[PDB]
């Protein structure tokens, strides 16, 4: 291909970092603790979230293999590659986004402030307003029961109809905040284009109480409009059936979120019920727009706000915090560190919160569709690994699962531990004990249990036996040193919700700009698409092709004889 | 801690292995098709499930970096290993589980042919067969509405309380095989210990038609226990609101799966009502005892009975089948090679099928808390890499996630897609439009897109800009060479999704032989265990502790200023 960077690698901060890994990266993170008795203080900030409930976002990050000399050399890093510029570059409107010549601001959609912000000359922030002035009113009259369908019944169901970033937000968002939400208003999500998804979804409904909210950025989506006109047909092949007159029904059962006015207009929705967002708004950090309709229909205007809110307090705390008490960049710093250094290529999300069930799989596309890329701005081939693997699960549910390997298997995993002091629902003693959990696991991933302390254990319950005690003895040793992050907030709101997503957008901004690529862009879903777009014509029963390799000739021809 | 392990890489196979990775590692996996015409046929295996429908479980690993040289070397190190020797000590009830001195029979579960399998010199198969009638009988009272509550209400709602090995299988297996349930009964799952997801749950049945299912191995999992007894709580608490007399109640909603006698009948559950299994059933290889009545209740019998059949099928497969022509053998060396050899400690499990969106959450609790071990049966360090980390969502959801950086990352990501010819939901034409996907996925994957063919396309489309081509050209190429492996069934049975599972148990337990540990013990939960039974009675409101680490203790303490 082209050219390899040598900007990043040539960093005299990157060079010290490299010498820095050398000389302390083998020291236990303990020895750290031993060392400095005051680490837990000094290796943590508390971000207050502004709200009458004193509720905050508490970042430890120091259960790692950072000293004092890596910390320092980590933010002189951060320096060197004009942080601090860039991301007055990003808030301010330019055009970061250099492969597609675009702005890239979300911050402008939770922009509370209504600080002026400008694109082509003209303030966004009015445009930004106005939309959520259309999504109070419209939410309203769902939420109210003064929106009626075709037989004049009140909504009953919210059908989102959306794939990527137009569905792990709404989804993420909805079941996050469920305690803030209005229970008679039942919440169903289409995305796959297996036909699967709609179909369950339809047995689920009463169409006649059902709205359909078609969300896509494009409005060219394959999977969104192949699955919008089968609810489409779905709607009138109910009222047909029952003999109801179709004229005007799906100006009442369907809306839309989308930048294509054009396309909008070609399926049949008023312009009246579509709802407006920008090509600056990156399709993985739109929920706090348009896309956030199903959000604000379930919770309501006011916790949407509230939403937004917590967003707007990260980013300012963000663009003016000072380097060593910033939140999102000692998160990508201590990220970075690993990565690069240590070489750890995934990175899980541990959410110790039910409701956060789906925000693993949020931050999957968050950050992996940001920054796994191998090309920087300019063009030229990285020299460095780029995005990690995200992955997790709801805890205490991963430690019966996976925790086993994160504990005694041959990989480092940098984890990220997310909770809450208070639950929104209080059963008996569940909290505290599912809190002795969360607490626990980054303890036993640190400090671990040396082969000494397993025999010191052995022998104090009585064991006599020296045959069981050596064979039982590295199975049951811990070797410790495997990082973790705490993140603690007071409770689950919808400001504490808003005020995570954005320091995970943010923290994927820092570490998409150290390495130098466009953490904004998604060229690599294309070949996909364009082969699949040239593989649907030859689906066909009793079709054989030549034209592939022959896995896919295969393949192909197998599914052709066997389909029908 | 303990002498590092020599015995598998001082194999000549594993020297060859590495001498040929040298080799041929570098060499694009499209060479190896324009070398060999019939490589879609030579590198894969169709193993037939033995049912009328002429359903078949394929194995198309081609879209590899194996050539004939390295397929030929992988099997000389299965070989070496005693693979063939492993599995039929497996098969046989020896004990395998070295560390719990235990055999491993899962396979025991579902053998149809009902051949003697001795574990204490008794076999075991009348045992098993007596649970599978006890399953059959007391199901059908579920399903048919014999079964009352204790106000005389039939079952509406099955609530399974069960964690882990105890909550994944049913949960996957019931999501799994929807289309094949009774739909006018509603499963519901508990797992977490976080009060939300029993709170959840109740506000979601009638209690008077819910029938609890307390599924746990041991009967002392902190989860599992404390969420049964807010259930239990939950009943008392509802017929004492009513006025209605408690006394023979829980005997009616109350059913137990497990080993321990003793501990379900403390809790207060029928003997009559205890569904038993075996200590050699391993957690993550339990659906198909006991622990899967759940699945049971919802699918029938006869559906479970094509559950355990297609397991049975796969079986004999692998237990007899060349090893040229072994389905799980092969899924296993592809694996060992690009773990040990390329170094890719990840690995995703893509199925194109929304039925199977909770099968990555199950594999992963399978693979990683399996082979995710850093010490051999013997009691040495490892000296090779074992299990990687498994991630993955629902095709084609993860197109519009992740793949971006499957597709463009600096991470070289073993993929599995599984697929299915004949859809259980026809929906238009959802079902091609959702397969072009599928085939072109693997192919994009393999075959890329050159700096050359960027060019053309562009040139052919009219772009006379130079600038734009060569700005654009390294953000549009693919370098491809990304391997996968496509298994394709003719439609998702409950034979199929048995075939399926058993597959990857399998292949699982190929990995783990290969690397010399013990794949069927557990003892990296331990740890988080101790140290979160030890700060329990720690959080209390106001208390202080200081006999942690500085981060735990300053963690521990926040949460008791402000808990309440
Ligand atoms: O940044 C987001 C990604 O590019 C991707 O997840 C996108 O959201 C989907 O491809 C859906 O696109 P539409 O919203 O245009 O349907
Ligand atoms: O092999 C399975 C694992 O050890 C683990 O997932 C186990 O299933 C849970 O710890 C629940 O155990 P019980 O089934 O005993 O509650």
């Amino acid at each position: 291909g082209a050219d390899a960077d040598t900007t990043l690698t040539s960093c005299a901060s990157w060079t010290q970092l490299q010498k820095l890994y050398e000389q302390y990266g083998d020291e236990p993170i303990k020895k750290h603790f031993e060392t400095d008795s005051e680490r837990g203080q000094r290796y943590s900030v508390k971000v207050s979230l502004g709200s009458k409930d004193e509720n905050f976002l508490f970042l430890d990050y120091s259960k790692s293999h950072i000293n004092d000399e890596i910390k320092c050399a980590l933010l002189r890093l951060a320096e060197e590659r004009g942080i601090r510029q860039f991301v007055q570059s990003v808030f301010r409107g330019e055009r970061v986004n250099t492969t597609e010549n675009r702005p890239v601001l979300h911050i402008a959609l939770r922009n509370r402030s209504n600080r002026p912000i400008y694109v082509d000359g003209k303030d966004v922030m009015p445009a930004v307003n106005k939309v959520l002035d259309q999504m109070r009113s419209f939410s309203e009259k769902v939420r109210t029961g003064e929106w009626k369908g075709h037989t004049g019944k009140a909504i009953r169901h919210v059908v989102n109809i959306g794939i990527g970033g137009s569905d792990l937000g709404p989804v993420m968002a909805t079941e996050a905040l469920k305690p803030f939400s209005q229970r008679d208003l039942s919440l169903h999500f289409v995305s796959n284009v297996d036909g699967t998804h709609i179909a369950e979804v339809l047995k689920s409904i009463d169409i006649e109480a059902t709205l359909f909210i078609v969300a896509s950025k494009t409005f060219t989506t394959q999977e969104t409009i192949t699955n919008a006109l089968s609810a489409r047909r779905a709607l009138l092949d109910y009222l047909r059936s029952r003999g109801i007159d179709e004229k005007g029904s799906v100006a009442k059962h369907f809306v839309a979120l989308s930048t294509n006015n054009q396309k909008v207009k070609e399926f049949g929705i008023d312009e009246e019920n579509m709802f407006q967002f920008w090509d600056w708004v990156g399709g993985r950090y739109s929920m706090w727009s348009a896309i956030g309709l199903p959000i604000m229909i379930s919770i309501g205007y006011e916790n949407f706000v509230e939403l937004l809110t917590g967003a707007h307090v990260i980013d300012e705390h963000f663009a003016n915090a000072p380097p060593e008490q910033n939140v999102p960049l000692l998160l990508a710093l201590v990220g970075v560190w690993y990565i690069n250094f240590f070489g750890a290529v995934t990175h899980a999300i541990l959410p110790y919160d039910q409701y956060l069930w789906r925000l693993p799989a949020y931050l999957q596309q968050l950050d992996m569709e940001s920054n796994g890329k191998y090309v920087t701005r300019s063009g030229k081939t990285v020299s460095t690994l780029t995005g990690p693997i995200i992955f997790g699960e709801a805890g205490t549910n991963g430690q019966h699962a996976f925790y086993q390997l994160i504990h005694q298997g041959t990989n480092l995993i940098p984890c990220d531990f997310i909770g809450a002091i208070q639950s929104q629902n209080k059963i008996g003693d569940h909290h505290k004990i599912f809190m002795s959990n969360f607490f626990a696991q980054t303890e036993a991933l640190m400090i671990g249990k040396s082969p000494s302390e397993v025999r010191r254990e052995l022998e104090a319950a009585g064991e006599r036996s020296a045959e069981k005690i050596n064979a039982l003895l590295p199975h049951k040793t811990f070797i410790g040193g495997r990082p973790s992050n705490t993140l603690l907030i007071k409770s689950l709101t919808p400001r504490a919700l808003g005020a995570i997503i954005a320091m995970y957008e943010h923290k994927v901004l820092v570490q998409g700009a150290i390495w130098g690529i466009d953490s904004y862009d998604q060229w690599g879903v294309e070949l996909g698409k364009v082969l699949a777009k040239s593989i649907l014509p030859q689906l066909r029963p009793g079709m054989r092709v030549n034209n592939h390799d022959s896995s896919t000739n295969g393949l192909i021809n197998m599914f052709n004889e066997l389909s029908h």
